[PDB]
């Protein structure tokens, strides 16, 4: 039962996306060169950001924003990290069930 | 065979591309700032995008586009991660011999 | 056992973001087009860098501040690759169990 | 040893990064909004690309340079999955090594 891991990272990831999303938005909105302003950019961003593609059409300007920009990447990183550990800790399941 | 998985992924993500390039396209194609105009342009996105190299000369501003850009994107994610999986359990192989 | 090693990626990369944002300011600062003025920047960066989440809202111009790069991206690469591999090998813990 | 390995991808991407490097360089080179015009510059964006993390300040604008690029990518990516594959593999060495 190491795929009841997967679910809780995609759990996870998607609170931290949202927790970011809304928390970077109030970190952000308001200062100079902020075009983390709305909170529907912000959450693009997240997705953007956890991914790491970066386009790079919004990022994090304050010190705060760039904090909350960490968690979310490392988030990510790691969530699919995870599965792709689950992937193959899986294939040494049935490498090991054909053997022994 | 779990390396009859890695071409499973291959295919898949040929087809999410096609299926994502063609598909963005049209969900962007004639809105404001829209950059995936022409079909082309967006086959390279997805590539960029499935890759997660995300040069940024081309993404979506869509609230649609942007839905066929997280599959795109965790398609590739996940593609390769489990590419990276086959090498490792291989590497168990010869080492539990 | 192999946790022992997880940490050890934390630690080193965070120096090499240090390491390499000390490092890299002043291999670029005051070159034509630096970006990576001043530390608290190049600092950022780093990050960015190592994460491959590459905004590009800063960048090396200088052929050592390209080096610099070099190394704190796959430093990132590897320490996340890293605990990616102790993930793994744990599942593969209790499931020889 | 699977490390047999490791270096091999080491080798390969390097060749990948030059081989791509010289080769992109002449697909772009004298197109429009070509970028990727000096050797030197297709050397660093060869870097840039095969680690993914696509600042953006250089990429292929030619049908071909695209295809120099996807190798390159696909290169890297696989290259550090590779590495990631081998310090997995080794873990568990150490994990039948003291499980019995
Ligand atoms: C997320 C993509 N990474 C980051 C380093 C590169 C592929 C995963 C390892
Ligand atoms: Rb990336
Ligand atoms: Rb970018
Ligand atoms: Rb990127």
């Amino acid at each position: 039962l190491h795929w009841r891991a997967a679910g809780a990272a995609t759990v996870l990831l998607v609170i931290v996306l949202l927790a970011g999303s809304y928390l970077a938005v109030l970190a952000e909105r308001g200062a100079p060169g902020a075009q983390l302003i709305t909170y529907p950019r912000a959450l693009w961003w997240s997705v953007e950001t956890a991914t790491t593609v970066g386009y790079g059409d919004l990022y994090p300007v304050t010190l705060w924003g760039r904090c909350v920009a960490v968690v979310v990447m490392v988030a990510g990183i790691t969530s699919f990290g995870l599965v792709t550990a689950a992937l193959a800790t899986w294939f040494v399941g049935r490498e090991q069930e054909r053997r022994g």
